[PDB]
């Protein structure tokens, strides 16, 4: 009923990481450590990293997935709102329920649990490009966290996983996310809030 978000690094060392996109009030996505938080705007490229300390095998999968972070939330399935669910911006692969998609990879797989009824996007592992030291997956947020109807301002959790190709965990990490006008101007104002 509520899918685990205990952080696993697993046989293969497996995590996240994220740029350092900065907090002007012109950024479209940046990651907060201090708040395991990011902070993107509707629908822009948020780029996710993977690593892994030693190769996993071919056919292993990096399945994404949101959850409701608060206690009485958890057990709602995350989707998009009535309106943005109905406004035909599917990218042809996307069902446009889906909260989480992945852009500009044609492996990418939609899975709508026929048990949980739950939403995630599944890719292939890849090795990173001839010249880099990890890769990259591009997801969109395609709600902002204050639609009504939808998340209607309740905070969500990503949360990442890595499997072989039955679905068995491997690895997993996870992240809160804010999808809002400005992730600049927020994540400056929650640090604080922490700070303070
Ligand atoms: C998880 C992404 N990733 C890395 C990230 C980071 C690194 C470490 N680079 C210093 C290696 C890999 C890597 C190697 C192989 C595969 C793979 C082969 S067949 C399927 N998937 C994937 C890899
Ligand atoms: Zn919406």
């Amino acid at each position: 009923s509520v899918p685990s978000q205990k952080t696993y690094q697993g046989s293969y060392g497996f995590r996240l990481g994220f740029l350092h996109s900065g907090t002007a009030k012109s950024v479209t996505c940046t990651y907060s450590p201090a708040l395991n938080k990011l902070f993107c705007q509707l629908a822009k490229t948020c780029p996710v990293q993977l690593w892994v300390d030693s190769t996993p095998p071919p056919g292993t999968r990096v399945r994404a997935m949101a959850i409701y972070k608060q206690s009485q939330h958890m057990t709602e399935v995350v989707r998009r709102c009535p309106h943005h669910e109905r406004c035909s911006d599917s990218d042809g692969l996307a069902p446009p329920q889906h909260l989480i998609r992945v852009e500009g990879n044609l492996r990418a797989e939609y899975l709508d649990d026929r048990n949980t009824f739950r939403h995630s996007v599944v890719v292939p592992s890849e090795p990173p490009e001839v010249g880099s030291d990890c890769t990259t997956i591009h997801y969109n947020y395609m709600c902002y966290s204050s639609c009504m109807g939808g998340m209607n301002r309740r905070p969500i959790l990503t949360i990442i996983t890595l499997e072989d190709s039955s679905g068995n965990l491997l690895g997993r990490d996870s992240f809160e996310v804010r999808v809002c006008a400005c992730p600049g101007r927020d994540r400056r104002t929650e640090e604080e809030n922490l700070r303070k």
